């Protein structure tokens, strides 16, 4: 249950109704082994493609950082004419049509747009955090340093993950940190949207993701 | 005008149509006078809602600066779960329904998601743009000002725009503003996206709109 999602349905499903027989024709299938780079930034051709099997890593490079800016799982849609890089997180296989071709189906087929919804959604979803993350770059860095760190010094193991009984509220953790209550609060409201956390009462935090989390205190 | 369209109809001109017969009123009216916050980041309330009349900003609000994240007209479908706020840039009128009717309508109705797809394409390139833009903060500023001179120095007059001789490849361009080649180029195919300039290859540009340009340079 991907988050994003408008229909419970997946599109492969969809697909692969006799309803949608024949729309199916018009895509041709490529295999990808982990790691492999599928597409780099706006290629010469400007192909929609589908992810069969396998997740695939959308994100913007730069020479020292890369930022994920979605993963497509099994029925999620996708282009090559963006800005950001395509790789293969694991062993891979999509569909891929020319997008002339894709012009007709996705205004006749409405299956499709319901999936381009929950992929551009999920995109815009993981910019913003990018961008406050930049915008608030060393309180962030800071923060996670922060969490790691209680989560491996006095963190507590339970079904969920680990239970950060920090024994301060927002504003006292910003005081620690040396920010404000304000920036805080978006930083931890990123966190769970990411879902690297979750609110247990006012000083007590559930982390879920700390592998993750670790991530962002480099 | 925005080039996300994958259709040429007005969502409001459909709702008038037989096929989509009971939607509208699935919707509730209210009026906002010019500048005017409509909603703050993820309101108590789950609203769907659709402009019917004036222009809202979508943007992220930090106590520095703002970023705009796209303009809505007069058709175009928003939401109040986002971590964005929400103006009227002028007097507007939206028709706003609660998240769970809404579901049903997205399911059943084509022309919604169609108008989600534009106006999250909208809102996702000017993310991205934001992001090149605080990676590179100053690289950007630094390439704008030199752009803004060579526009002094070489620029000519031409229809729609004003022909530019930098005198300079990208690498050379790179060396003299203290960067990589890879951060121009990036910078300069940015530019493009926001309309602001042509690349005709490494040393010639077709400027746009040098105003928007100086903005840049500021
Ligand atoms: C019907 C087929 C499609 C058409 C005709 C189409 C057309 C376009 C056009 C013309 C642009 C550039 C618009 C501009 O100048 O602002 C664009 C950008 C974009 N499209 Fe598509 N597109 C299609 C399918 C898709 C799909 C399947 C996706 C993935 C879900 C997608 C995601 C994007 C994104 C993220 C951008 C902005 C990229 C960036 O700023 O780097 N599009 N599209
Ligand atoms: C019935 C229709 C809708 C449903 C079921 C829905 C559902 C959701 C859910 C569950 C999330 C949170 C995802 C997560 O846990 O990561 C979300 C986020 C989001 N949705 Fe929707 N939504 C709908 C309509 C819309 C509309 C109309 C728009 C605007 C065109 C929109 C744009 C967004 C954006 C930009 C986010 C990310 C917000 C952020 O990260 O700040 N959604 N949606």
């Amino acid at each position: 249950a991907t988050q994003m999602r408008l229909t419970d349905t997946n599109l492969l499903e969809v697909l692969n109704s006799e309803e949608y027989s024949g729309v199916l024709k018009e895509f041709r299938e490529q295999r990808y082994s982990k790691k492999a780079i599928l597409y780099t930034p706006n290629t010469e051709r400007n192909l929609v493609f589908l992810v069969k099997s396998g997740r695939v890593r959308v994100y913007l490079a730069y020479e020292d950082k890369e930022f994920t800016l979605a993963i497509l799982e099994a029925g999620d849609i996708f282009c090559t004419h963006t800005r950001a890089f395509i790789q293969a997180m694991e062993d891979t296989t999509i569909l891929y049509t020319d997008i002339r071709n894709f012009q007709n189906i996705v205004v006749e087929f409405p299956a499709f747009s319901l999936n381009m919804v929950k992929v551009l959604g999920d995109l815009l979803k993981n910019s913003l955090t990018i961008i406050n993350g930049l915008v608030f770059k060393d309180a962030r860095l800071r923060l996670a340093e922060f969490l790691v760190q209680a989560a491996m010094d006095t963190g507590l193991k339970v079904p969920q993950g680990i239970k950060l009984e920090l024994g301060l509220n927002t504003e006292e953790i910003a005081l620690m940190l040396g920010t404000t209550r304000q920036t805080v609060s978006v930083l931890l409201n990123d966190f769970k949207k990411m879902g690297i956390l979750e609110r247990v009462n006012q000083r007590t935090l559930l982390l879920k993701d700390l592998q993750k989390l670790k991530e962002f205190s480099s």
